[PDB]
């Protein structure tokens, strides 16, 4: 019985999972999506009880979690968290149904309306494509000059029209909250250096709120980004848990967790 | 009691529908998508009693039927058959469950996985992005030049269809879905169908139940073993249909007001 982690390449997190898993009685493997060429009639990716995306959370990734699941591999995260990593919208309409505090928000389909909707939520704004790109990262628009650079970026890259265009709540560093979930539970939380430190305040309402949200979006391997104000902390993001060295480096046995949660 | 032109501009086809919706008593209007800046929480394009989308299926689109579909604003294509024209891996995986006749697809994770998908099935091959892209166009690839030249030229998106390309003399034909039902046939020269409809109409019916019904055109190639469904499209074009006077705008407003 084996374990595949859809990975490029070994790191510092793949190990600390290929011992986990190796405790407790299952040899943990390498599978590079790279050379996968799927059979949509019955797709494989080899022999294993289990795959563990340890990826960036893009469109296709959950594709592959999809068919992998329907082939018989189940895979972490399930295809449709992965989905919601994915795609911003499906997340964004996901955590307004949940009642979860998101920055303000406005789906913009063309030039016109992203200034449109800059003009009502007023700077600064930055702009997400619906869905995780690396090749759009998320664009942060002080004034119009940076407005007009990055709209006429795309324009010029192609025709990805849709993006979002999302208030921005600055942070002092220390406001920049990463809750680490782990499975089943909050592994931790973190503040980013402006590189995630333990966090130094009151834990109590972020573990609160770390509990709806997997009551809500599920169990998986994820990290919330959430900022803190002062009418309450708000969500702005969720990704995969690709990176969880400094909270095992405090004696959090972040692995050992996801370990017990792949298998069950 | 107005409707929505989800377009760009007026051609002839969003021309023919303003006078069906007028002919039953609605006021059509041209609603540009690069306008519309929709507040998640209840979005809203206007005060209008439907949507149409006259643009081509994208991943884009179909957020844009779900989204004012959410504020009550009824969208054709519904979002559950706009997400099918947009996603070939949705609708791949959606017509194998049906056994309906698709051509031989692998689903290629990057370079590697590509040219081994190249190898196992032969050649000629075609590339299609999983998710439709007016970026990314459909790339025929005859020969390992012409694989390793499109592989290049992407990477510069890694996650690609490598699927078996069908010629076809003529014998590729195209199901146009107007509404609820098959309004008619063409061939490429597209052309009024020459053949015998027969084994067309009931796989029309086929599709039609698996994706829903809408406005939207279904490829087919028809090979001795039989037919064969490459893909399906939003119905942008039908201007040749009506000239042979099948009344596609008429139908697909019934469908609206419906």
């Amino acid at each position: 019985a084996r374990v595949a982690l859809l990975a490029d390449r070994l790191r510092v997190e793949e190990r600390l999972l290929i011992e986990a898993f190796a405790a407790r009685g299952h040899e943990a493997v390498l599978v590079q999506p790279a050379k996968l060429a799927l059979s949509p009639a019955a797709p494989s990716a080899g022999d294993f009880v289990a795959a563990l995306d340890r990826g960036e959370a893009t469109a296709e990734r959950a594709v592959l979690a999809a068919l992998l699941a329907s082939g018989g591999t189940p895979v972490v995260n399930r295809a449709a968290t992965a989905r919601l990593l994915a795609d911003r919208m499906a997340l964004l309409r996901h955590l307004i149904l949940a009642d979860i505090p998101v920055p303000e928000t406005r789906v913009c389909f063309g030039e016109e309306a992203i200034f449109a909707a800059i003009a009502e939520i007023g700077y600064p704004v930055v702009l997400k494509s619906l869905t995780v790109d690396p090749g759009f990262p998320v664009a942060l628009v002080e004034d119009q000059d940076a407005a007009e650079a990055i709209v006429e970026h795309r324009i010029m890259l192609g025709g990805e029209r849709a993006v979002l265009v999302q208030q921005f709540i600055p942070a002092r560093a220390g406001q920049s909250v990463r809750l680490v979930v782990a499975g089943r539970s909050l592994a931790g939380i973190e503040q980013r250096t402006h590189t995630y430190e333990a966090y130094t305040g009151d834990p109590a309402p972020l573990t609160a709120l770390a509990e709806r949200i997997i009551e809500r979006l599920g169990t998986g391997t994820y990290a919330v980004e959430v900022v803190e104000t002062g009418d309450g902390p708000v969500v702005v993001g969720v990704a995969n848990l690709v990176d969880f060295r400094s909270l095992s480096g405090r004696g959090v046995d972040v692995a050992g967790m996801i370990a017990d949660f792949v298998l069950g």
